[PDB]
């Protein structure tokens, strides 16, 4: 599944509901800790809607229980990430991913 592990507190009130695009900074790395992607090292924050299957099963369920302002650390399974095929030539078969990702705000 996906572990939602708090880094740093929000409102714990302001929810992501569906239909909202969630406003993020995130950074994924692989389970030994070496960085894929970096939505911070970019100085853009990544936006994205929730609960239309746009991201990974991981994303989908672990952001979803996230408040405006948190900021978490999302272990993910394989299983709720790319799985056996993975994504070539970034993310190889059977991989744990680990996201650090900041939810700053919803439009
Ligand atoms: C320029 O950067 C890449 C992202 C790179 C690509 C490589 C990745 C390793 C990683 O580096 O991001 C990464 O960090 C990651 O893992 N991310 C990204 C942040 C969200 C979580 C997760 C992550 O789930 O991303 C997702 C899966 C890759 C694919 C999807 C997993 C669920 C599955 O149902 C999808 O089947 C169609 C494939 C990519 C998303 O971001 C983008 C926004 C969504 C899609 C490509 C599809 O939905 C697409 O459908 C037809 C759309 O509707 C979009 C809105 C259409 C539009 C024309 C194309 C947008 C393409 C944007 C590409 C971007 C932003």
């Amino acid at each position: 599944g996906v572990q939602v592990e708090t880094i740093s507190p929000g409102d714990g009130r302001t929810f992501p509901k569906r239909g909202q695009t969630c406003v993020v900074h995130y950074t994924g790395m692989l389970e030994d800790g070496k960085k894929f992607d970096s939505s911070r090292d970019r100085n853009k924050p990544f936006k994205f809607m929730l609960g239309k299957q746009e991201v990974i099963r991981g994303w989908e369920e672990g952001v979803a229980q996230m408040s405006v302002g948190q900021r978490a650390k999302l272990t993910i399974s394989p299983d709720y990430a790319y799985g056996a095929t993975g994504h070539p030539g970034i993310i190889p078969p059977h991989a744990t991913l680990v996201f650090d990702v900041e939810l700053l705000k919803l439009e």
